[PDB]
């Protein structure tokens, strides 16, 4: 149904903005229900608790973050695939900083509510894609870097510009919404990581 | 300068770090910091006039630890060797002081309400100075053409990740930086990507 999806997205977006501004414990479901334009009973049909909504919000940003990596295939040009991956991750930092910070804040608390996804569906995908990239490496299409550590570096360097945005602005005077700085950021992150994993000699 | 006094101020700062780490800034009471440091409230207020002053002192101390290697950069150093220590020291700090990494990251997530003066002032000054130093290394052919500030941010981001995102690292790999073998694999992998990413080539 389109209507169910339209409504689930209105709730998730209202939920993101409310968790972002009031934190998990200070947020009440009725407040989210007011801003999505729906009744509490209607909201609870799709998300039975504050915990369910919160987890769903973080699953949504994870699905966005991982889409490029889920699309990886063995016959891709490895360096080209990874440079596109880096570019998509920084567009997410520019456009969805609130969700990036919400995820980072969950990690800082020990991932009390997200540990089910990290040990389950997330670990399954990274195991699968790590084996794929290890194939690219055991075949000389990439230098020898270990796959899980290359992935962590991609995540860390692109999410930095959202999560650490106040420090980036303080040192450079710019943000990712400044077109020129955005393009300089993409090119420089790409240069270091790509040349760092490019086959040699 | 008196060391006993310095030893006492560091004892207080360390009690503050772990109390701020466990209860957050607004939930922390000065009485808790004093009781856990082994000192009277009055002795704490002698050195730190407010909870906000102490909190800022705690975050400045972790900044000083983090930036010491970069302050030590000088034009005549071997660039790649210097950046290899920097990465190694940053990963040692993520292993030994994860609580401080998390507290600083949490300050950034709130918009840096209390620390923004330190970022726009002393931090920006150092990064300007050392970024020009690194631009000199590139204009003298000792490094590939990279932009200095983004190289620095990547050193920070990739090394602090293993502390701030430790639960995700453990979930995906089963390990932490306290495992000697995983620590050494991490150093070698981060160093390899950044160093080979910036090596002159030619
Ligand atoms: O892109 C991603 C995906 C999963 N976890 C992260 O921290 N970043
Ligand atoms: O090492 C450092 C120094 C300043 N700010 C950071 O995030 N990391």
């Amino acid at each position: 149904s389109r209507a169910v999806s339209a409504k689930k997205k209105a709730i998730l977006s209202a939920a993101l903005d409310t968790f972002s501004q009031f934190g998990f414990h200070g947020t009440r479901l009725e407040q989210i229900a007011e801003l999505a334009g729906v009744s509490k009973t209607n909201l609870l049909y799709y998300f039975p608790s504050k915990e369910a909504l919160y987890i769903a919000v973080l699953r949504q940003i994870l699905d966005i973050w991982l889409a490029p990596l889920k699309a990886f295939r063995e016959d891709f040009a490895p360096l080209a695939a990874i440079k596109e991956y880096i570019r998509l991750k920084l567009e997410v930092s520019r456009d969805y900083p609130q969700a990036s910070r919400l995820f980072c804040m969950e990690m800082l608390a020990g991932a009390p509510l997200l540990m089910d996804e990290l040990t389950g569906d997330l670990k399954a995908l990274i195991d699968e894609k790590s084996a794929l990239i290890a194939g690219w490496v055991k075949s000389g299409k990439l230098a020898p870097i270990d796959p899980q550590h290359l992935i962590f570096m991609i995540w860390a360097s692109t999410q930095h510009y959202a999560d650490f945005a106040p420090q980036v602005e303080a040192v450079t005077g710019a943000t990712l919404r400044d077109e020129v700085f955005f393009n300089q950021t993409v090119e420089n992150v790409q240069r270091i990581i790509i040349e760092g994993i490019r086959p040699r000699h």
